[PDB]
C-alpha cells in the first residue's frame, strides 16, 4: 500500500486519468532520496513515453502516473520494492534505493 507515495505539485484536469494500453507522455527528474538527481528528460528536451499495461516501466511508475491526471505534476516516492529492489540499476541506482521522480503528465496517446 506504501510502495509509491504520489504527492501534488499542481493539478491536472481531474478526469482523464490514463488508462491500460494507453501511452503517457511526461516529463520527469528521478533523484535518490538524498535528493542527488541521477536523470531528467528536461534535460534532453524530449519528453519520455511508456505504455501502461506492458511491463515497461518500475512498478511505482506504473501505479503512481497512473494516480495522475492530464496536466498534473507529481512527486513521487517509491521504495526499493516497487522499483529496482535488490539490485539496482546497472551502474546508475545502488541496492534499497528509495527513489523520488517529479512527474509531469503532458498527454496521453
Ligand atoms: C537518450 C536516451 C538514452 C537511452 N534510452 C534508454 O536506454 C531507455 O531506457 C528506459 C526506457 C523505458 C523504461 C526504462 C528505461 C526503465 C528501466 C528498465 C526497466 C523496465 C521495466 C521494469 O519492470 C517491468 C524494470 O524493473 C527493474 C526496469 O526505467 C524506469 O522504469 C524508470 C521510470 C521511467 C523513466 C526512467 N526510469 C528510471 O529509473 C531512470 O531515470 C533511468 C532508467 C536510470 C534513466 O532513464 C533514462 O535515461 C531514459 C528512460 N532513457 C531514454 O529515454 C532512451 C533515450
Amino acid at each position: 500500500s506504501m510502495g509509491v507515495q504520489v504527492e501534488t505539485i499542481s493539478p491536472g484536469d481531474g478526469r482523464t486519468f490514463p488508462k491500460r494500453g494507453q501511452t503517457c507522455v511526461v516529463h520527469y527528474t528521478g533523484m535518490l532520496e538524498d535528493g542527488k538527481k541521477f536523470d531528467s528528460s528536461r534535460d534532453r528536451n524530449k519528453p519520455f513515453k511508456f505504455m501502461l499495461g506492458k511491463q515497461e516501466v518500475i512498478r511505482g511508475w506504473e501505479e503512481g502516473v497512473a494516480q495522475m491526471s492530464v496536466g498534473q505534476r507529481a512527486k513521487l516516492t517509491i521504495s526499493p520494492d516497487y522499483a529496482y529492489g535488490a539490485t539496482g540499476h546497472p551502474g546508475i541506482i545502488p541496492p534499497h534505493a528509495t527513489l523520488v521522480f517529479d512527474v509531469e503528465l503532458l498527454k496521453l496517446e
